[PDB]
Parts: C-alpha cells; sequence; structure tokens
C-alpha cells in the first residue's frame, strides 16, 4: 500500500493511543515498534487483557488486515478504552462542570 | 464541586469524543447539551446502542456520579468507540506505514 496515506491514517485513527517509534511510550494501547513477525500481546512492559495476551496469532499483512476491519471480532474481549473516571474529587468537579456548560 | 477543575477534565479526558455547546456536533459520542433531566439516549439525531436508548434512567448528578466511575458496569452494551479501518485501502496503506515505521 501506500506510506504516505497510511502515515497520515495513523495520525488521523491511531495515534491518540499508539507510538511506533523505537522505544516509543506506551499510551492508553501499547507502543507497536517490531509488531510484524510478533505474537499478539508481546509488547514489553505493557499489560494486555488475558484476550489479547492469548488470541496466540502472529502479527503481519494478513493478520492486520482482519483485526483492523473489526478488533472486537477479531480478538473477543479486546479493551481500547476506559472513558470513566475512577477519582470522586474528579467525578464530583468535572459534573459541575458539565452542570454549567450543558445548560447555557 | 469545582467548575474551573471540571473543565480541564472534560478537555482532557471527554472532549475528544463530546461538545457542550448548545448546537454543537455529535462526534464519535452524542452532544451533551440539555443533558441534565433528560432520560439516557435521547440527544436528538445521534444513533445510540440499544443499551444506551434503553437503561431509562435520567441524567442527573447522581446518576453521574455512577456512570462516570465505570460506563459500562452502569450501562452493559454501551460502546465508546470503534478503533477499526473499515475500507480495505486504508487498510493496506496504514498497514504499509506500520510495516514501515515499526521496523526502522
Ligand atoms: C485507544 C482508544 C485506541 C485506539 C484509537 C487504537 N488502539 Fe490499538 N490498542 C489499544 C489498546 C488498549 C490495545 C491493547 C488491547 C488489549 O486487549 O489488551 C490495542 C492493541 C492493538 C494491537 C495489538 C497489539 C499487540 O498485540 O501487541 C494492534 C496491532 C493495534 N492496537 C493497532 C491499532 C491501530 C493500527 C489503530 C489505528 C487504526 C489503533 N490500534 C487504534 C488502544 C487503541
Ligand atoms: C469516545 C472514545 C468517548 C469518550 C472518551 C467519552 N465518551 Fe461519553 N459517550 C461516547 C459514546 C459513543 C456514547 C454513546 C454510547 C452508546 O452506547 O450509544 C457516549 C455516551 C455518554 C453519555 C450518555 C449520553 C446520553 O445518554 O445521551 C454520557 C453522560 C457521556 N458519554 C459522558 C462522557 C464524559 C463526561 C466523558 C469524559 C469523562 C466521556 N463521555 C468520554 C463516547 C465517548
Amino acid at each position: 500500500g501506500d506510506v504516505e496515506k497510511g502515515k497520515k491514517i495513523f495520525v488521523q485513527k491511531c495515534a491518540q493511543c499508539h507510538t511506533v517509534e523505537k522505544g516509543g511510550k506506551h499510551k492508553t494501547g501499547p507502543n507497536l515498534h517490531g509488531l510484524f513477525g510478533r505474537k499478539t500481546g508481546q509488547a514489553p512492559g505493557f499489560t494486555y487483557t488475558d484476550a489479547n495476551k492469548n488470541k496466540g496469532i502472529t502479527w503481519k499483512e494478513e493478520t492486520l488486515m482482519e483485526y483492523l476491519e473489526n478488533p472486537k471480532k477479531y480478538i473477543p474481549g479486546t479493551k481500547m478504552i476506559f472513558a470513566g473516571i475512577k477519582k470522586k474529587t474528579e467525578r464530583e468537579d468535572l459534573i459541575a462542570y458539565l452542570k454549567k456548560a450543558t445548560n447555557e
């Protein structure tokens, strides 16, 4: 495929949760350097779900083609995001803002 | 709670998928203006999951406190994001970029 086009997709759809750079940080999702030819759930230092840990397949063009079409269908139980707010005080403050902004 | 603090949480944790402004657009998630005192799944023009459509509760401080702690526990079946790429050519181009960047 077209690398130029792929880079833009990555930046728009994936970079908010993944880095690709050697030595790049884990974010919501794992750093992806060295992905190709590696089994699922094997970035060093990242805590996966059991589902992503145990999928047991090798990442390559064919498996990525299928995964990317629908990640949850290829790895049921995978979790991409936690959209909540665990701290009580942060929940109270956020709700205060929402109470104001969603009514003005 | 503290509105100043809530605004920053919102911008950091929620604004990527929700607007709060009257007349604001639906994004990944619904526009949230008029939320308080309204039942779940009722922003006009947004297509919810059946789960969020049918939760049947009224949004207010107490219900938001519980929802925000863990959205999926409060509304099982709710879906926050699709992280995949439906178009075949976009998948091919993205995979080409990944093949380069994750190996250099
Ligand atoms: C956050 C909201 C994410 C977005 C957007 C994308 N991904 Fe993701 N990805 C995310 C998490 C939390 C995980 C771990 C999931 C688990 O169940 O533990 C993943 C996983 C991957 C993988 C597999 C990685 C591995 O097995 O080592 C791949 C190949 C992957 N993600 C790629 C990817 C791409 C290309 C994305 C843009 C289209 C993308 N993800 C979006 C979090 C998030
Ligand atoms: C995208 C990755 C999201 C992030 C981050 C947050 N939310 Fe969200 N939210 C999202 C979607 C797709 C939906 C609809 C879900 C469905 O099952 O149909 C929601 C829903 C809400 C609701 C309920 C809205 C209603 O019933 O009308 C609320 C109150 C809500 N979201 C608030 C919210 C806040 C405060 C967030 C930051 C902490 C937040 N969401 C993150 C998508 C995403």
